[PDB]
């Protein structure tokens, strides 16, 4: 299927364990859409503050259409000092490897994988 419905966990950054994906960007997309296969991923809200307590590159989720079964369509946009890999609507968080931190809401996404 070129989409997955997918309910991320939203993770509190201060609680965040493993604060990004990995070295480049390639990496990190490849790292983001691994974990997201595997159930492993949750999701930072963007506010002020947030992404300079996060690793480089980020990879991001993005809409990507104006929301199948409550699922929000989105797609991976990664940023490494300044410059987008990808290009895509409104931010709806950074990702993150979830490691068993205890979320405070889920996010319905339908993901194009």
């Amino acid at each position: 299927k070129t989409h997955v419905q997918l309910s991320l966990p939203v993770l509190q950054v201060r609680d965040v364990l493993v604060r990004g994906f990995g070295d480049s960007v390639e990496e990190v997309l490849s790292e983001a859409r691994q974990h997201l296969k595997d159930g492993t991923c949750g999701l930072v809200e963007v506010e002020k503050g947030v992404l300079p307590q996060l690793e480089q590159p980020y990879v991001f989720i993005k809409r990507s259409d104006a929301a199948p079964h409550g699922h929000v369509m989105v797609e991976l946009v990664a940023e490494l000092e300044g410059i987008q890999y990808g290009r895509s609507g409104e931010t709806l968080g950074v990702l993150v490897p979830h490691v068993g931190e205890i979320p405070v809401a889920y996010r319905k996404v339908l993901l194009r994988k």
